[PDB]
C-alpha cells in the first residue's frame, strides 16, 4: 500500500498529478550524501565528489530522504514524491558523516550545469559565505539550473549560505498549522516555505523514516519546480522560481515566510 505524506498533500502535489503533471522529462540533481537504491526510487545517474566515497549510494540517510520527497515513485508501495516521474540524479557532495566541503558542493553544482540538470536541490548550508560556492551557484544558474537551497535550522532571522545568494531559491520550513517551524531560519533572501516537520520519506535499508528540517522543506520546492517545468518546458530557471513565488499562499510577513507556502496546484493551473 502507498501512503501520501502530509507535506505532499499540503503542497497540493496530487492536484498536479491529476492533471498529468509528474515531473516527467525534468532532470533533478540531489546534491547531498548520495541516494541509496530503494524500491520507491528511480535513480537515473549521478556522480560523487567526496574523496574515498566513489559510489553515489547513501551512507548517511539524509540524501535518500530528500530524494524521496522530490520523487518517490507513484505505485502501490511506500510514499509519493511531489514529482514522482522526475529524472533523479544522485550527486554526492556530503560524506556519510553528513558533511562535505565547499569544494565538493561546488563540483556538484558544476556537474549539474554540465549535465543538463533543470533543478538542483541543496539541502545543506553554513552560516558563512563562500566565494567558491557562490561562483558555482552562479555558474549553474547560467547553465539553466534552478538552485533550490535550505534556509537552515538555527532558528535565526538570517539565512544560511548558499540559500542567501541571489541565484539560489531559499526555502524555509513550516509545520502542520502553517506556522514557521521554530528552527527554520528566516529573513533577507528567503523566497518560499514548505513542510519541514514530521516528513516521512524513503530511507536506506529499503524503509521509510520521518525527519524534521529545512532540508525536508527544500525538496518539496524542488519537486514543485519540476512540475512547473513539465507544464512549461520553455521556461527558464528564473521564470519557474518567480511563478512558484507568485502562486504561493501568503502565510504572514515576507520576513518569516518569503512568498509563503508553495502551492503546486496553483503553480500548474
Ligand atoms: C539506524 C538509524 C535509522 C534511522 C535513522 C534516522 C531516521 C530519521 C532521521 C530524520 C534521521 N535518522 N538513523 C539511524
Ligand atoms: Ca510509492
Ligand atoms: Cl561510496
Amino acid at each position: 500500500a502507498q501512503s501520501v505524506p502530509w507535506g505532499i498533500s499540503r503542497v497540493q502535489a496530487p492536484a498536479a498529478h491529476n492533471r498529468g503533471l509528474t515531473g516527467s522529462g525534468v532532470k533533478v540533481a540531489v546534491l547531498d550524501t548520495g541516494i541509496s537504491t530503494h524500491p520507491d526510487l528511480n535513480i537515473r545517474g549521478g556522480a560523487s565528489f567526496v574523496p574515498g566515497e566513489p559510489s553515489t549510494q547513501d551512507g548517511n540517510g539524509h540524501g535518500t530522504h530528500v530524494a524521496g520527497t522530490i520523487a518517490a515513485l507513484n505505485n502501490s508501495i511506500g510514499v509519493l514524491g511531489v514529482a514522482p516521474s522526475a529524472e533523479l540524479y544522485a550527486v554526492k557532495v556530503l560524506g556519510a558523516s553528513g558533511s562535505g566541503s565547499v569544494s565538493s558542493i561546488a563540483q556538484g553544482l558544476e556537474w549539474a550545469g554540465n549535465n543538463g540538470m533543470h533543478v538542483a536541490n541543496l539541502s545543506l548550508g553554513s552560516p558563512s559565505p563562500s566565494a567558491t560556492l557562490e561562483q558555482a551557484v552562479n555558474s549553474a544558474t547560467s547553465r539553466g539550473v534552478l538552485v533550490v537551497a535550505a534556509s537552515g535550522n538555527s532558528g535565526a532571522g538570517s539565512i544560511s549560505y548558499p540559500a542567501r545568494y541571489a541565484n539560489a531559491m531559499a526555502v524555509g520550513a513550516t509545520d502542520q498549522n502553517n506556522n514557521r517551524a521554530s528552527f527554520s531560519q528566516y529573513g533577507a533572501g528567503l523566497d518560499i516555505v514548505a513542510p519541514g516537520v514530521n516528513v516521512q520519506s524513503t530511507y536506506p535499508g529499503s524503509t521509510y523514516a520521518s525527519c524534521n528540517g529545512t532540508s525536508m522543506a527544500t525538496p518539496h520546492v524542488a519537486g514543485a519546480a519540476a512540475l512547473v517545468k513539465q507544464k512549461n518546458p520553455s521556461w527558464s530557471n528564473v521564470q519557474i522560481r518567480n511563478h512558484l513565488k507568485n502562486t504561493a499562499t501568503s502565510l504572514g510577513s515576507t520576513n518569516l515566510y518569503g512568498s509563503g507556502l508553495v502551492n503546486a496546484e496553483a503553480a500548474t493551473r
